[PDB]
């Protein structure tokens, strides 16, 4: 009743041979960060936290030097390496000044073969939809994609936040992510800010009108069409996207 | 609030040990020529402006002879010797019939060395990416590279601009020229054109299918994937390709 077993994997496409021992609340909520460790956290496609990554004052920190999508240095996107399916996510975030990063969910570790059959590990973004972190206010993405579909709390370049009600830069924020069999609800500061469905021919349409179009990015369509991959299934993750930002407070429900 | 210190070199690789107080708007854009003088320009490689570059009407004007990327006689490439990271680029240009220029941002000077150990001034266009200036209806190289590639607003060879909405010869366009944290975009006439991304492996990717990939043109190839140096800096700059083409309000937004 005070704790729940919680599968995890080590390393690229492993599988989730041990357990956690993770706090449950009263209402199913799975303390998946405890303060102090990156138990069950790893990079994404890697066996180990990059140590950009850090600990603050009970917060994952990322430190930024500024590359947006390099991830240069030791860094690279983080998950936490439990697939959940139906699920109801909250955490607190803070972006620093001009500052971007992301709420991944659904993903999936790819690779591709390239040229000669080498791996090419795919980025986390082309597999998993995206919960915009954004300073609003300074940084130039907030401008682009359409009617604001870019701005924090929005699925990346396709659906945008309403109300659009963040907090400014250097405050929490709270977000919520829940999907519950296709379902999808994002939550910024307690209120509903957008809703869609899975693996519907609306998510197809929302898909061939942004980046991840078949066209504009054939793998990324065809993975993110069928999110989750055969089971529907996969991770929680924060990205590096070159800037300082802080995450508390991360808990999830399994819902069935 | 109404000038700012900027820096600027005075010759071939040296620091920007002057500095001019020029204008900034409300908006923070930066007006860098001054529509009557050459202050912190320069030739690329040079301690003087090439005397083919002039000022005419307002605007800064290079006078071709029509040799293309010859560049003979008194001519080569036009900077404006202040280093710039993160920013944001609008001026106007206008083309000549036929007329082929573009607009240079992060910019290095780089030299090689001969096989007798003497100085090699290498181009510009190794170390920086290339807004293409064109009279995409008469200049031949409109219809070559990869779909519209190398019309104006592209990056050249590399990325085209969508859509293609630029004014005929001799009348004005209007160019825009964002970086961001290695975001990069274009713009044209009010439009945006292309978006990429500086330092990923999308980055690289493109690189390696253009003239300056890593097999073809090496020194090329390891500038540009680490485009701006170090530091990930560099100027902004115009090109001698032997053609009139005149350019004016260009102004300078410092983003942090
Ligand atoms: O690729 C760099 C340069 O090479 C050639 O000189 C092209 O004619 C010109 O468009 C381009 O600016
Ligand atoms: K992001
Ligand atoms: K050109």
């Amino acid at each position: 009743a005070n704790e729940v077993a919680v599968s995890y994997s080590k390393s690229l496409k492993a599988a989730e041979m041990d357990s956690l021992q993770l706090p449950v609340d009263a209402d199913g909520y799975i303390t998946i960060f405890d303060g102090k460790t990156f138990n069950g956290w790893r990079g994404y496609g890697k066996d180990r936290v990059p140590s950009k990554w850090t600990i603050e004052d009970g917060c994952i920190k990322f430190n930024g030097s500024g590359g947006g999508e390099a991830q240069d240095g030791d860094g690279g996107d983080l998950i936490f390496a439990h697939k959940f399916k139906n699920f109801e996510l909250e955490m607190e975030w803070k972006v620093s000044k001009g500052g971007n990063s992301g709420i991944f969910y659904l993903a999936q570790e790819v690779t591709s073969k390239d040229k000669d059959g080498n791996d090419v590990l795919e980025p986390i973004y082309i597999s998993a939809p995206e919960y915009q972190v954004l300073d609003n206010d300074n940084h130039p993405d907030a401008k682009l994609g359409k009617d604001n579909n870019r701005q924090s709390a929005s699925l990346y370049d396709m659906i945008p936040a309403v109300p659009q009600n963040a907090k400014p830069f250097g405050e929490w924020n709270k977000a919520k992510i829940m999907v519950y069999k296709g379902t999808v609800v994002h939550g910024q500061n307690d209120e509903n800010v957008l809703e869609y469905h899975l693996w519907t021919k609306q998510w197809t349409d929302l898909l061939q009108a942004s980046k991840f179009s078949q066209d504009k990015w054939p793998l990324a369509f065809e993975l993110l069409n069928n999110c989750g991959g055969e089971n529907h299934e996969g991770f929680i993750g924060m990205q590096d996207h070159g800037d300082d930002v802080w995450f508390r407070n991360i808990r999830v429900k399994v819902l069935d």
